[PDB]
């Protein structure tokens, strides 16, 4: 059995929020032939004076997963999940908010910006490592990115390159508003983060980060897109599949060519 820490809420109070996420995990479970055992962890237990108690629970897991979530509930705990993963070489997979907390985590604990945050959770931060792009913004509000988008895999040695069968461009679907702040790419890179996929291969101020990795570690990957929006039992999301593979301590044969479901 493969123990995965699922960092968000208890089953009781999740509703149907993780319906598609759990479907994807199930596609993967079948493709890999592994007994998945998800630990549903309340992210708020990973913050405060007692958090070492919750951290211990994560250390006994084979993988640590942070899904998309809503509001600012448990952001510091989700960052703390990413920290445990990074410091202990426990496979990590983050989706949307899961990628944002990997960035915030790294900014606080390695870059040394104690006040690093997303603009979403702390408008007063002097290190808004995640923020709304200027081109998306109004005086009244900002774009809600939904739908399909070209994703450029820009690091040939990355997890992304591998799991998408060396395709240079793939197509994934979105639901987000805030992007990684392009002004801090150097600092993130210096701190060990690889920007492995982007919307714009020239890395301008309009370059939207689609995937980050930490190649010092066995498996540390976080994506902006929601991979669970494209997954079937026969064609599971490669991102989720590779995470579960790493957690199970198993290999997997990637196809010679990326499935057409994720190509233009
Ligand atoms: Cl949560
Ligand atoms: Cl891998």
């Amino acid at each position: 059995t493969v123990r995965i820490a699922f960092v968000g809420k208890y089953l009781q109070d999740a509703g149907d929020t993780y319906f598609s996420v759990l479907q994807c995990f199930e596609h993967c479970q079948i493709a890999l032939q592994v007994r998945l055992d998800i630990l549903y962890v309340d992210s708020e237990e990973l913050e405060g004076p007692n958090a070492d108690e919750a951290r211990k629970a994560l250390l006994g897991c084979d993988g640590i997963f942070v899904p998309g979530g809503f509001g600012n509930r448990g952001v510091d705990g989700k960052c703390a999940a990413a920290q445990v993963a990074r410091m202990n070489n426990i496979p990590y997979f983050g989706v949307c908010l899961g990628m944002q907390v990997a960035v915030i985590e790294l900014s606080r604990n390695v870059v040394g910006w104690s006040d690093a945050n997303s603009e979403e959770f702390n408008k007063e931060s002097t290190h808004q490592v995640v923020r709304i792009m200027d081109c998306d913004r109004n005086k009244m509000g900002a774009n809600m990115h939904l739908g399909a988008c070209d994703v450029y895999i820009v690091e040939k040695s990355s997890i992304m390159a591998k799991i998408y069968s060396k395709s240079n461009i793939v197509v994934e679907r979105h639901r987000h508003r805030y992007e990684v702040n392009t002004a801090y790419f150097e600092d993130l890179r210096k701190a060990g983060l690889c920007i492995s996929a982007v919307t714009d291969p020239t890395f301008s101020s309009r370059c939207r980060v689609e995937a980050v990795e930490n190649p010092s570690l066995r498996f540390f990957l976080a994506v902006q897109f929601h991979p669970e929006f494209i997954s079937t039992p026969m064609d599971p999301a490669p991102t989720y599949l590779s995470f579960m593979a790493a957690a199970a301590k198993k290999d997997y044969v990637w196809p010679q060519k990326c499935s057409q479901r994720r190509l233009k």
